[PDB]
Order: C-alpha cells, then sequence, then structure tokens
C-alpha cells in the first residue's frame, strides 16, 4: 500500500518560497523526503497545483541550493512541492 518512493522524516526550517508572478514569502517546511518536501504557510495553500516555485533555505552558515520545486497538492497548512528533476 505503501506508494511513497523515498521515505519522509520531520524537518522545520525557514524557507523562502519564491514565484515568476505571485512574489515571495517566508514559510517553514515541516516533513522532507529525497523527492519532496512540505511547506506550512497559509498564504501558500491557493497556489495552483503545477505552479513551479523556488525555495531557498534561511539562516545556514553556508548559502543553501536554490531548488525548483513544483506544487502537486495544497491544503488548509500549507502545500506538497516535488523537487524538480
Ligand atoms: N495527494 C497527496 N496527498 C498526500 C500526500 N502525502 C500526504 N497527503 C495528504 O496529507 C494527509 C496526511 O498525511 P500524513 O500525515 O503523512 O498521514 C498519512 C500517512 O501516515 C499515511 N499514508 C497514506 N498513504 C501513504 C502512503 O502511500 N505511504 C505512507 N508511508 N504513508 C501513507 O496515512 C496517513 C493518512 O493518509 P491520508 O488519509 O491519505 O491523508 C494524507 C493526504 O490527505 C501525497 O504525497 N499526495
Ligand atoms: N515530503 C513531502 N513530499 C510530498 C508531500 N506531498 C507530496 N510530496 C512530494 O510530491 C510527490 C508527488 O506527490 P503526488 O503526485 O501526490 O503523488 C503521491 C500520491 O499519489 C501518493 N501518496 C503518497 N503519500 C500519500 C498520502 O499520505 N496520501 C495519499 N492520498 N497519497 C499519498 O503517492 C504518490 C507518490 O508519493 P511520493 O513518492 O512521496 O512523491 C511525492 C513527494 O515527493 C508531503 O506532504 N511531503
Amino acid at each position: 500500500d505503501n506508494q511513497r518512493q523515498y521515505p519522509r522524516t520531520p524537518l522545520k526550517c525557514r524557507i523562502r518560497i519564491s514565484h515568476p508572478l505571485f512574489g515571495e514569502l517566508m514559510a517553514q517546511t515541516r516533513d522532507l523526503s529525497d523527492t519532496g518536501v512540505y511547506v506550512k504557510h497559509p498564504d501558500l495553500t491557493q497556489l495552483p497545483t503545477g505552479s513551479v516555485v523556488t525555495g531557498q533555505v534561511q539562516d545556514l552558515p553556508i548559502d543553501a541550493p536554490i531548488l525548483q520545486m513544483e506544487v502537486v497538492r495544497v491544503d488548509a497548512e500549507g502545500v506538497g512541492l516535488r523537487f524538480l528533476s
């Protein structure tokens, strides 16, 4: 029954989410796998599915990677994102 290719573990960090038209905001992750991340913020919950956002974790010693992510789903609290190839 498990349809996840990779397991998810809790991870909470500050992440900047940006989109060319919708603008940017600072959110927090909730959980992570090798293929995707859930990002919690009320203002993300109306992103269309298929939106492509960039995310970059904040406040790391090193500059974090800037990741392209697809919005695969929204819920009451945020969005499920999949990292792009
Ligand atoms: N479309 C979509 N929705 C997603 C995805 N991941 C989470 N959700 C949504 O978020 C709810 C809560 O997920 P959860 O806390 O991981 O809590 C999950 C998790 O513990 C487990 N679960 C369900 N399906 C899977 C699965 O394929 N693999 C694993 N490992 N757990 C699953 O059952 C709980 C309840 O599942 P749901 O009733 O389905 O309720 C899910 C579903 O509505 C996803 O990749 N795609
Ligand atoms: N960390 C994280 N990543 C997320 C979340 N929601 C989506 N993703 C990412 O987006 C991918 C594709 O999600 P999907 O198209 O809904 O495709 C999902 C969905 O159809 C199903 N699925 C997995 N978990 C659940 C679940 O809890 N409930 C339901 N209903 N479906 C699930 O299995 C497919 C493949 O799941 P994955 O291989 O995990 O692949 C997931 C994962 O990399 C989330 O809450 N947290």
